[PDB]
């Protein structure tokens, strides 16, 4: 009955995983019928679309445009378009990352040193990546994932949603530094490519814009469960919060005629950047000179770094996601939702666009928007593809739709991210047992964690995951970032071995328990 | 038992109202003696300061500097010394108001017009006001604050801290429209006397040290009645909220260097504003010209209406501020406070400084900012005269500490203005019926107004109000805003005739309950 099992067959999990799920794909499909799903296209579009804009960017500065917007923007629309339409998990949004944007670039100044063509380079990890996955969904190696307990997947979840706050604080941080607070500025200042010297009032404006939209999106997120309004009109003026707080803020901004913001800047059409150096499809053998023999079997060294980044970046989202406290009836194919991700990444490299993982905010982000209250706690979750497929679409669509794009500011999206940080740290036991440091022992949950052990036992326990974090917080600021997956798959050790020791296995039942 | 109530003998009130409180008065300035006070003395100075710099301004600019802020800050510190040390109530805190303002503008175009010394013209305005009071408390004319019902206290209550709001918010749109979001400034621009052209990043610091005060004082308000830390700490961080909020805002913008923010302007020193015209003590027969014979006696007329505005202005507060649901054990003398407010303001016009009554938000303020909360209801208030003497000492005293009020900014202080006019809609049944117009009959209090009396009555008594508040803000918004008074008066005989026609005595007794 359980996902996570050993089957006898080859490919028995994928097989197991598909006769699970699409027997509701029909029931799917109509669970986005609704006006939360529309309010949840709408909220998590930006979500997807800002991303691939500003690592689209990264990319593009980093690798001499070889991969850029325009690669990324196509990439996350077709891989979302035939995720969501296949994935066993369609909540699970497929796009680009950090970890996957430090590969890149460390894969870029290595082909840089060495002499080898980049784009070209990529295609030969790809084809590892489709042999690599294939072999662990032939023998069932996401069995592994069991293992996974609540421990490492609160760390994780954590570790990210905090990552995800210090990203958005860090883009304001640059636009005051950029743009800061002289007694004198250059009146007569270009702004062909982006602001040369300082502007008046764009730091200040962005530090409001974006403490507007995280306030109205925060205040909407209040008012629906609230006791204000018919429920009828509670419910779904709650549902499109964000929708609203972006479009309040965007028209705010909108009638400020003269003073500058920064916006979605898209490609100009569905052109590859940098047409020069290479086209769409990428010749494996080489496009201008001849890709060595050495490189085309030591591509699997660094795919095998790109396999253990995706696999513990989308298998750990996929346990926070399909975690049995959120009510989802319909389930989750962890060896099915592997195969695409990596194996759509693997032939996406071919056409030199990025391979993608299951973005943990996004995805958690998706599934929170989709999620229903009642009284509080869950009563079901809409699980459906429509959301997944829409999203998807519209990145890909999102450069026809420059017109309208080009209008939202940047400043207004980095308070609606900074609500998906805030928003992320809801059903984390870790973050709750840290807000449990602060409380005194009068005022507590009356949960088995807290209940069950002592307040001394329980805060240790906590101790132990701040010390955890703390750890991988400088992993990923030291330039050894790539080596965090490795650092984080180390905490199940911890959990199976030390801890035991330490702690008694009666605390360790509640305090890491597999379901709330 | 009761104070309102008319005995035999001649200054009858007076002397019951004396041997009420004053047996109380060692207990009284023990009652000084917690961190709340200490707490509450730096927030209300901030409240009772930038007033009279403001109307210092508006008095000094319109009255050719006749009147100014050397002369308010003096008046509201002797008058606040005399009134903590002597006042029955001393919580209510004396400070001058905009429709004492109006008063003073309109008196000086009448003096201007017909060709009178107005500085002089107000000496004999104070010499009929010491004779009215006096007589008053005589006859124990304050039993008419008896027939001053809930209906008409709440709407005065809610009128006042709506306009006091909307105050709050002008401010800042000034400085919008003093200082715009333009593409280009003039870089060379001097502050002499105040910015002359517009500057760049100073309407927009002014929203984000506005809209931060605000939220910390908001927040640490939270915070206090959380189950956040230690009861002994959190209550002590919860009661210096506003302190704190300052102080963070304060160094917020004093580490911003090059960007400017307009700040508390205090005088030189100790000098009547334009000593050329007029000294300390004004001369009543007159100080250059004969004052005529005919204005001594019709100095009654305008002494009559500035009467009026005080008296409704500080009994209808001390109603407010004394009322059975406060935990107010000490008692409130509605004669001795009013002898006190109106008297000296009779003997402060002798000095050409402005007479005063007892602020409603700056009062309510300073009630709220010295009550208690347990589990949420109140315990008891802590009620002390050091409160009120500390504040009128500082107030005072602001002068000689302009190096530390140079350095705080206007935009803070309406942070606080702001958190002043929200909290004081805490205890008000209007503001609570107005909320309930908008929840649905399911989600309801559960309160005698809402269960023995229907929806359909309770919203049609709560539309009244609303009604009867349009009018007073019509009233206030047209020239005859020193007529808003006797139209609050009107709201009497509308309770005591009117609505027993159109409403039964059973949903009064409820709706208009003399206590919750
Ligand atoms: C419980 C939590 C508490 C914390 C809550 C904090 C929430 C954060 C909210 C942030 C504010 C979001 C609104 C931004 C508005 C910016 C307006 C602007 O720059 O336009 C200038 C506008 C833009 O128009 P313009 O550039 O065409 O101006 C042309 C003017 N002439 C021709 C004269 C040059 O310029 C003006 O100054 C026009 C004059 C009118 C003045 C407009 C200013 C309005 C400001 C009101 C703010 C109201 C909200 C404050 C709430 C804060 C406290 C809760
Ligand atoms: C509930 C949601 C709504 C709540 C709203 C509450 C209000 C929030 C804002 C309060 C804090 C205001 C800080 C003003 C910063 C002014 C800039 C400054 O320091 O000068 C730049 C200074 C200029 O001053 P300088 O001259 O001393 O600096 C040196 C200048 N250079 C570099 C050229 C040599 O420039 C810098 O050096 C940049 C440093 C980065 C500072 C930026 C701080 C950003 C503030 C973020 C606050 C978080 C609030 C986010 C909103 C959501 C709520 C969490
Ligand atoms: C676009 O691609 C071209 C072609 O590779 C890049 O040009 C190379 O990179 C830099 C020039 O910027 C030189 O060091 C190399 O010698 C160039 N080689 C070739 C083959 O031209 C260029 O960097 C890319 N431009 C961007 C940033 O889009
Ligand atoms: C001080 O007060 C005097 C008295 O009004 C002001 O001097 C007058 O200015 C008005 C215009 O506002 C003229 O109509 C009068 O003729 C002036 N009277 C005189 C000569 O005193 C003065 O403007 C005020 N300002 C100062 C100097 O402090
Ligand atoms: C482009 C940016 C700035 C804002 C875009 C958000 C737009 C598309 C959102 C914001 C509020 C939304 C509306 C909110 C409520 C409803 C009622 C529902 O019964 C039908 C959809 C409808 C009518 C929504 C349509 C989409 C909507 C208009
Ligand atoms: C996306 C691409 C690159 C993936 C390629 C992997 C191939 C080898 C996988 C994908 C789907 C798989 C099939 C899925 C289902 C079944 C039914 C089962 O009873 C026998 C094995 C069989 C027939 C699998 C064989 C292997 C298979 C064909
Ligand atoms: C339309 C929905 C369903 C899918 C969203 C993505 C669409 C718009 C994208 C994905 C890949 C894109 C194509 C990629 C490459 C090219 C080659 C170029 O020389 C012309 C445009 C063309 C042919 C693009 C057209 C638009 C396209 C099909
Ligand atoms: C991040 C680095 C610098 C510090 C490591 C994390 C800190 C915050 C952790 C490590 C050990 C922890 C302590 C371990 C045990 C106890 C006893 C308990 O009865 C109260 C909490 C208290 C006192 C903990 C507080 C938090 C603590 C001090
Ligand atoms: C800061 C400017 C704007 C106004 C002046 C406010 C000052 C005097 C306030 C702000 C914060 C206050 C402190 C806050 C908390 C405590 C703890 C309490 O157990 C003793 C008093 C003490 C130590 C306060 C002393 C006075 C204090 C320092
Ligand atoms: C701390 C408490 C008791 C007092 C607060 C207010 C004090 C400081 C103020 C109120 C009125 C003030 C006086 C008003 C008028 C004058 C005349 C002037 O030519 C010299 C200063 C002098 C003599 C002032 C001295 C200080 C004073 C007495
Ligand atoms: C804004 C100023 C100028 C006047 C407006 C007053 C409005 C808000 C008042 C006046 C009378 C009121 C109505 C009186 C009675 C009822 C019946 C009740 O079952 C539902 C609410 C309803 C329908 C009230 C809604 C609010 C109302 C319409």
């Amino acid at each position: 009955d359980d996902p996570l099992q050993q089957t006898g067959q080859l490919f028995g999990g994928l097989v197991r995983d598909i006769r699970r799920r699409y027997p509701y794909y029909l029931s799917d499909i109509t669970d986005a019928f609704s006006p939360q799903v529309l309010a949840a296209v709408i909220f998590i579009y930006f979500a997807a679309l800002s991303p691939a804009i500003t690592f689209g960017g990264l990319l593009g500065e980093k690798t001499r445009n070889q991969m850029g917007v325009s690669e990324l923007l196509i990439s996350t629309a077709v891989q979302g378009i035939l995720f969501a339409l296949l994935g066993a998990q369609p909540l699970l949004v497929v796009g680009f990352s950090g970890p996957l944007l430090v590969f890149e670039e460390a894969f870029f100044s290595f082909c840089e040193t060495n002499g080898l063509e980049y784009i070209v380079g990529r295609v030969w990890i790809g084809f590892w990546l489709i042999l690599l996955v294939v072999l662990v969904v032939a023998f069932e190696g996401s069995f592994l994932v069991r293992f996974i307990s609540r421990y490492t997947q609160e760390i994780f979840s954590f570790l990210i949603s905090l990552i995800f706050i210090y990203e958005t604080f860090s883009k304001l941080i640059k636009i005051f530094q950029d743009h800061p607070l002289q007694k004198t500025y250059n009146y007569n200042v270009l702004m062909v490519p982006k602001p040369q010297g300082p502007l008046p009032n764009t730091a200040l404006l962005s530090l409001v814009l974006m403490a507007g939209t995280f306030f109205f999106a925060m205040m909407l997120r209040k008012f629906k469960n609230s006791s204000y309004f018919p429920g009828k009109l509670r419910r779904v003026i709650g549902d499109f919060g964000v929708p609203i707080s972006i479009l309040i803020m965007v028209l705010v901004d909108f009638f400020i005629q003269d003073t500058y913001t920064q916006k979605l800047s898209v490609p100009d059409g569905f052109k590859v950047s940098n047409s020069s150096a290479r086209g769409w499809v990428i010749h494996p053998l080489g496009l201008r000179s001849e890709f060595p023999i050495w490189m085309m079997f030591a591509s699997a060294l660094p795919a095998l770094l790109v396999f253990i980044l995706i696999f513990l970046e989308s298998q750990i989202t996929t346990l926070i996601v399909s975690k049995p406290e959120r009510k989802m009836v319909k389930g989750s194919g962890f060896h099915l939702d592997l195969l695409l991700v990596v194996g759509m990444g693997g032939v996406a490299a071919l056409f030199g666009m990025p391979w993608l993982s299951a973005t943990t905010v996004r995805s958690v982000t998706h599934a929170n928007a989709l999620t229903v209250m009642g009284k509080a706690q869950i009563q079901e979750v809409k699980e459906q593809r429509i959301s997944g497929l829409l999203v998807a679409v519209l990145v890909g669509l999102s450069i026809l739709m420059e017109p309208i794009l080009s209008r939202i500011p940047l400043a207004v999206l980095f308070g609606i991210f900074l609500y998906m940080g805030v928003t992320s740290l809801s059903g984390i036991q870790l973050f709750d047992r840290i807000l449990l440091l602060f409380k005194p022992p009068k005022y507590h949950p009356d949960v088995p964690y807290v209940k069950r052990v002592k307040t001394w036992r329980m805060h240790l326990f906590t101790g132990i995951q701040i010390i955890c974090l703390a750890v991988l917080w400088v992993v990923k600021s030291t330039p050894a970032s790539l080596a965090l997956p490795f650092v984080l798959i180390l905490t199940v050790p911890l959990r199976r071995v030390l801890l035991p020791l330490i702690f008694r296995n009666v605390e360790l039942q509640c305090l890491d328990a597999d379901d709330a």
